[PDB]
C-alpha cells in the first residue's frame, strides 16, 4: 500500500518510519580496484569502528535513519553495512549508481547503455550484491571534468532506471562549472520529474542567482558538505540555508555532512589535519544552533531534516 | 644460488625448470569494480572451467608453464590461479603492476609515485593479496590514448620497482600511435636494463623496419597476440615472425597467444563471432608448422619457447 524501502539486515520501512534523517552520509568509502588488488593498506576492524562509531554520535542527537550514498565506484558493501546496522540499530537505506567523473567501464561501454540500466535495476527490483537488500535509489555524477561521454552515458542511465523503478534520483555536482545545470537538462530530456531529485553539492556555493536557478526547475538542492570547509567555509553554508528558508524554499532543501568515515582518497592524517570539524553531527552541534538563533522555527527544522527525506521517496 | 619465482599454490621454482612457457596469456581478465558490484553477471564455475579447459589444451603440447598477465586493473586473483594451478599441475607465474590506458586512482595520486611503487614492491618482496605467492614480474601499460600524466605515472612506478627489486619488466603497448617507443623512453631515463624487459604486442604489426626500431635498443619483443586477428592477421604475424628468425633477431623473440580464458570487457558471443580461432594452442597447431615448413629448425623453436622465456628471468 505504501512504498517499501529497504534497509541494510534484511528488513524494510516504510517512508513514514525514516524519521530524522541524514539523507547524504557515507559508512566507508573506499576504492574496489585498489582494496581488490592491494589488501594490506587496509584494516577491516578499523574500519567498522570507525563507521560504528560516527552513526552512534549522530544517533545520539536523535538520527534514525541515514541513507548511505557509497555505491559502484566508490566500494558499496552491503555486508560491511550489515555490520553497522546491526551494531547501531540505525536504518542504513542503500542505493545503485556508477560513481565516475570521466569513464566508466568498457564492460558497460562495449554492451551499450541498456546493460548499465539493467544493472542498476536488477539493484533496485532484485536486490544488491546478492542479498535481498534493495537500492532504495539510483545515483548520477558529474565533477569537474563536465559532461564526458561516459559522465553523460551513466546519467542517462540512471534517468533510465528511475523512470523503470520510480525509486529517486540522488545526485553529486561540482559547482565551479555549473555542471549542475547539466544534470537538469538531461534529467528533462529522459522525463524524469525533477521533484523526485536532488541536485547534490549545491551547498558547495553561496551564490543565490545561481541555486535559486536549480530550485526554480523543482529539484530538491543538496545543503549536503557541512563540515568540508574546503569546499564551503560553514559560516557561509549557513548563512545560505537561512536565506534560503527566508525566501521561501523550504520544501527543497536538504540538509547532510557527506561524512566518511574512512576514505581511501587521501591519508587520515591528511583528512585530520585539513577539515577537522567534519563529523556526522556537526549540523546538530552549530547549524542548527545558529539557524534557530535568527529565527528558524522549531518545526521549519524538522520539515528540512524529516518531511522532505520523506517526501523524496513517496512524491506528492 | 639461483633466481627463486614463486608459482601459484605456494612453491617456488628456479628459470631452468621453467621449460616450455607461454609468457603472456590471462586466466580470467574481469573488471574488478563489475565483479565487486554486480555478482550476478558472473558465474565463477564456469569462469573456472574455461580457464582449466584452456591450460590443459595447451599442456597437452608441452607447455610447462603460463606466466598470466593480469595484473591489478584486470582482475589478478590469486586464489583463484591456484584452483587452475592444482586441477592443471601448469606453472603459473604472477606479477604486479596497475593496467590502464588513461588514469590511475586517486589513492595514489594523492599520494604520490612512492605509494605505487611500494605497492608493487609489496607484492614482488612479500606477496600478492595477503598469499606467499610472491610478484616475480612488474607490468607497465600503455595504449591508444598515448603517454597520459597518469600512465607515465604507472609507468615509471613499474620501472623504479624494477630496479628495486630486479623482477623483469613485460609490458602492453599499442602499435599505432609508437607508444612502444614511450615504454623504451622511460625505461631508459630510470635506468632500466632493456634486456630485462619485454615491449608487448610489437607483434601486432608487420612493419619490420618499425619493430627493428625497437629490437635495436636490446629488449626483447612481445610476439604476442596469435589469433587476435582484429589486431593483425594471423598469416601476417607468422611471415613477420619467420622473417625476424631469418635476419638474426631470434634472441630477443617471445611468443604468446594473450588468450583470456574469460573476458568481461566482450560477451563471449562477440569474442566468438570476431576472432573465432583465439585460443591457447594455436601457436602449436598452426604457427610452429608453418615456421618448421619454411626453414625453421626445432631447436630455433626451443630457443624462443624454452630460452628466451628463462633468460626474461635470469638476464
Ligand atoms: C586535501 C583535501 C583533503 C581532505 C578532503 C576531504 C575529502 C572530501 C571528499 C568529498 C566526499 C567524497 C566523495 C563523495 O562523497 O562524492
Ligand atoms: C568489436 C569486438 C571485438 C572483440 C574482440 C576480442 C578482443 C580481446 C582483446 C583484448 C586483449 C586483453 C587485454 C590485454 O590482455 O591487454
Ligand atoms: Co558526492
Ligand atoms: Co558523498
Ligand atoms: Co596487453
Ligand atoms: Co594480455
Amino acid at each position: 500500500g505504501m512504498v517499501r524501502i529497504s534497509i541494510a539486515g534484511g528488513n524494510e520501512i516504510d517512508p513514514g518510519s525514516m524519521g530524522l534523517t541524514l539523507f547524504h552520509e557515507h559508512l566507508r568509502l573506499i576504492t574496489e580496484v585498489v582494496r581488490w588488488n592491494w589488501p594490506h593498506l587496509y584494516n577491516e576492524d578499523e574500519e567498522l569502528k570507525r563507521a560504528i562509531d560516527a552513526v552512534n554520535a549522530a544517533k545520539k542527537y536523535g538520527v534514525k535513519t541515514i541513507i548511505d550514498l557509497t555505491v559502484a565506484g566508490i566500494g558499496c558493501d552491503v555486508r560491511f553495512n550489515e555490520k553497522v546496522a546491526k551494531a547501531t540499530g540505525v536504518n542504513i537505506i542503500m542505493g545503485t549508481g556508477f560513481y565516475t567523473y570521466t569513464e566508466i567501464p568498457f564492460y558497460f561501454k562495449n554492451r551499450g547503455i541498456d546493460s548499465l540500466v539493467d544493472a542498476f535495476v536488477h539493484d533496485i527490483t532484485i536486490g544488491i550484491q546478492g542479498t535481498n537488500t534493495r537500492a532504495a535509489f539510483v545515483k548520477a555524477v558529474i565533477d569537474s571534468s563536465g559532461l564526458t561521454k561516459d559522465v553523460e552515458m551513466a546519467i542517462r542511465a540512471a534517468a533510465k532506471a528511475h523512470i523503470k523503478t520510480d525509486v529517486p534520483i540522488i545526485t553529486h555536482s561540482f559547482v565551479g562549472n555549473k555542471s549542475s545545470l547539466d544534470l537538469i537538462r538531461i534529467f528533462k530530456e529522459e522525463g524524469v520529474d525533477l521533484a523526485r531529485t536532488v541536485i547534490g553539492h549545491v551547498g558547495d556555493t553561496d551564490d543565490i542567482s545561481f541555486i535559486e536557478q536549480i530550485l526554480r526547475e523543482g529539484a530538491f538542492i543538496g545543503l549536503d558538505r557541512f563540515g568540508l570547509d574546503i569546499y564551503l567555509p560553514l559560516d557561509k553554508r549557513v548563512k545560505t540555508a537561512i536565506e534560503l528558508i527566508k525566501r521561501g524554499w523550504i520544501d527543497q532543501l536538504l540538509l547532510s555532512h557527506d561524512y566518511c568515515p574512512t576514505i581511501d582518497w587521501y591519508p587520515p592524517e591528511v583528512v585530520r589535519s585539513t577539515v577537522p570539524d567534519w563529523t556526522m553531527t556537526l549540523i546538530f552541534e552549530k547549524v542548527i544552533p545558529r539557524m534557530r538563533s535568527e529565527g528558524i522555527t522549531e518545526e521549519q527544522i524538522n520539515r528540512v531534516l524529516i518531511d522532505n527525506p520523506r517526501r523524496l521517496f513517496t512524491g506528492r
